[PDB]
């Protein structure tokens, strides 16, 4: 626990430098909110509230950082690539829209959208002067368009199609909420937008590239941070849960382990989402505050990790969202990888976590 205590109190030590990295990536955003405003498909696009640092500036990994522009849409209608619960096409309601150059049917494409986005942004990256920037898309069929910032600091920008709508079938059964946050809050989330990104469907070898994805990275940000059964959790000196230290360890300890295998990235298909995702269904598991105090933070990290493990051993692990979206199936993750990183974890947990020693 003090070990735990000491390694939470190094990661504070480095609160300034993603303050001044995080400043250069909101500088550089408002940059491109001013040009791509200028088109008239992306005429109103904003930055989406999913990030602590600055307010839209959401920090995945150290020297990672993550942006969503959402763009209003509206009468959406959405048709699912069925049996694939996340994915789905989109439509709108037969009558004229400016998105109207990127239809392939009565469908939008996502890829044609991707397309033009990727084309305003590497032209303004190619217009400015004071900074070194480069564009690096490179991953396998990401909606991120990514921006590096003087060879240090790199930027996930992804477009977001913003739906005001009801949320679609697939989440009927997700934000298992109730018990925690309450029924409540749970139909207040609800009643707000969720969001499409240009995540294309896999087609086997290639992709449906007229296929969008769910995100609810905004719905995630409000539960971390009003965490709490009790509405004054983390407000004053008596209720102070250690929930959020408890995440910081976790994907701390991802971190680490992903650093002593760089040689052959064994586990570079693991990502803090997983951590995240794993660590909103332990918070439905433990309801209640009593179940996080802050002198009891060995006892809940372990929590934590457990049903990590099991999610690795099970190979399942529910979107939070979708619970019928796998985010560990071998779709995904290769049997042997999950297994390398159970195998871990582990020998981390049976050993008072040696990974944070000095
Ligand atoms: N900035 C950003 N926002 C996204 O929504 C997103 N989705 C994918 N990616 C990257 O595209 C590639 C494809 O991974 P896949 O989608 O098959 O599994 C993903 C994805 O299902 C899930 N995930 C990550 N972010 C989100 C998210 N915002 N909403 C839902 N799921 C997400 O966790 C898995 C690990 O992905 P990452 O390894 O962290 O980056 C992925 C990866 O490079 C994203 N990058
Ligand atoms: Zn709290």
């Amino acid at each position: 626990a003090s070990k735990l205590r000491a390694v939470l109190e190094k990661l504070k030590l480095s609160r300034d430098d993603i303050s001044t990295a995080a400043g250069m990536v909101k500088g550089v955003v408002d940059h491109l909110l001013l040009r791509l405003k200028c088109d008239s498909a992306f005429r109103g696009v904003g930055l989406l509230n999913t990030g602590s640092y600055y307010e839209h500036v959401k920090i995945s990994a150290p020297n990672e950082f993550d942006v969503m522009f959402k763009l209003e849409v509206p009468r959406i209608q959405l048709e699912e690539y069925s049996n694939t619960r996340a994915y789905y096409f989109v439509k709108f309601k037969r009558n004229e829209n400016p998105l109207s150059q990127f239809l392939e049917g009565e469908i939008l494409s996502a890829s044609k959208m991707l397309s033009k986005f990727r084309k305003i942004i590497k032209e303004e990256i190619n217009d400015i002067k004071d900074t070194d920037v480069i564009m690096k898309r490179k991953r396998g069929g990401s909606p991120a368009v990514t921006l590096l910032i003087s060879e240090k600091i790199s930027v996930d920008i992804t477009l977001a199609l913003e739906s005001k709508s009801s949320w679609p079938a697939s989440t009927q059964e997700g934000l298992r909420i109730q018990n925690w946050l309450s029924a409540k809050v749970r139909k207040q989330l609800r009643l707000k937008p969720f969001y499409l990104v240009p995540k294309h469907a896999k087609e086997g070898n290639g992709f449906q590239e007229e296929t969008w994805r769910l995100s609810f990275s905004h719905i995630e940000k409000e539960i971390l941070n009003n965490h709490g059964k009790s509405k004054t959790c983390c407000e004053n000196k008596e209720e102070k849960c250690c929930r959020k230290d408890c995440l910081k360890l976790m994907k701390y300890l991802l971190e680490q382990l992903k650093e002593r295998f760089k040689d052959k990235k064994h586990l570079d298909k693991f990502s803090s989402y997983h951590v995240k995702t794993a660590f909103f269904h332990v918070c439905t598991q433990n309801p209640q505050d009593s179940q996080w105090d802050r002198k009891d933070l060995g006892l809940c990290f372990d929590n934590c990790v457990t049903y990590f493990l099991q999610c690795l051993r099970t190979e399942k692990l529910e979107n939070y969202f979708i619970p019928e979206f796998n985010l560990f199936s071998s779709n995904l993750i290769d049997k042997r990888s999950k297994e390398f990183l159970t195998k871990q974890i582990e020998y981390e947990r049976n050993n008072e976590f040696p990974v944070f020693d000095e």
